[PDB]
């Protein structure tokens, strides 16, 4: 029911954030995003306490290997779940 | 129609924001953009008193998760929607 | 017909510029370029007077959203406007 | 028979730069090459002579506007003159 | 199998980390990601050991080329290599 | 073949780099890759000697117009050209 997103400056911890999120909790990998000046995003869906445990692991994974720039859980509709997310 | 924004330094914050602007019925998100330097805009169209309403509501929830760059609503925009925003 | 151009750091700041500068005088928006590190230039294109007063309403306005990094009046452009101007 | 190039921080100084080089000398404009970070290069062609004096006054015309990063006149073949440019 | 990165600030390190982890051992180039501000990221895959040998070699090489910001292995990554890297 | 690098701070330089370098009739030009912060590479490809002193002349150049961020020859390139290189 929900969106995780972890924020790095580069690849390597976003890609180590990405990993940890869909081995520490029942989550799934959306994607990621380039917003340019070193900045990725990873988004992660499923149950919101999952998201919660998921978040964490990634952005402690992240933490581990590079900058974590931002973290964030967005509880969501049920209806129209990944509709707020960007199209590049 | 009234034009919402709301300019963030990263997209998590960006995404945080238009899930706030998005969640009243007559505000509807038009898209992102990326400028560079880490800043990610969201505009919204709708009812002047939504649109308000919700880029309060989208810079308070974006506060919390990343810096705020800009925050602002342009009520009678005067081309048209189309033509006042970039492609 | 002059070239006028409003670049802020920021589009929040540049749709506000580009809003301004189309009620202020009978100028045509031309568009928006981004060039990166958040820079964002909004031309237009009219007789010199409307410019010179529509790029300084577009910047006056943009300074009460965000950062103006620049404010260029050119009356008489060379290669015919679209020549000297980029894809 | 050259190659002027006037890179600046701001395309608002770069369309300035642009206008003064044509308006000073018997340049072509070639057109403008954006690399990002709010670097914009302005490209010019004609003459060593003339090509020296446009890039001079565009170089001057841009730093009474904003931040000019780099001036260079590149002599160039007549055969293959704009093989050497970028393509994006 | 295995999935190793190299990421340097600029393209040169990582022409010569990339070159440096085919000719240490028997990994597969993945390819290059730009993710902006000179950061490249060089991937590829194979056995742990192999990955662990080409990382450390990628590494070594693109130091006396350029700028190292990090070097990760992940042994036994999750949704299938394809799935946990960027389209 | 041979495969020759400069990657300079700014187009301008990275222009003069590759006017050198495409100077000696058997060196060819590969292309050129923006990684942002403003760094950009110059690609050359052909025989050892001429890569060498083409990258030298092209370093030389690029010196007295911009900043040089790095120099690089790989002699013999491991996968092949294409494969070793970004799309």
């Amino acid at each position: 029911e929900a969106l995780g997103m972890v924020e790095t400056k580069g690849l390597t911890a976003a890609i180590e954030a990405a990993d940890a999120m869909v081995a520490s909790a029942n989550v799934m990998l959306v994607g990621y995003e380039k917003i340019g000046q070193g900045l990725v995003t990873v988004i992660v869906r499923g149950d919101v306490g999952a998201v919660k445990a998921a978040t964490d692991a990634g952005a402690a994974a992240a933490r581990n290997v590079g900058e974590v720039k931002a973290v964030h859980v967005i509880p969501r509709p049920h209806t129209d779940v990944e509709k707020i997310l960007p199209k590049g």
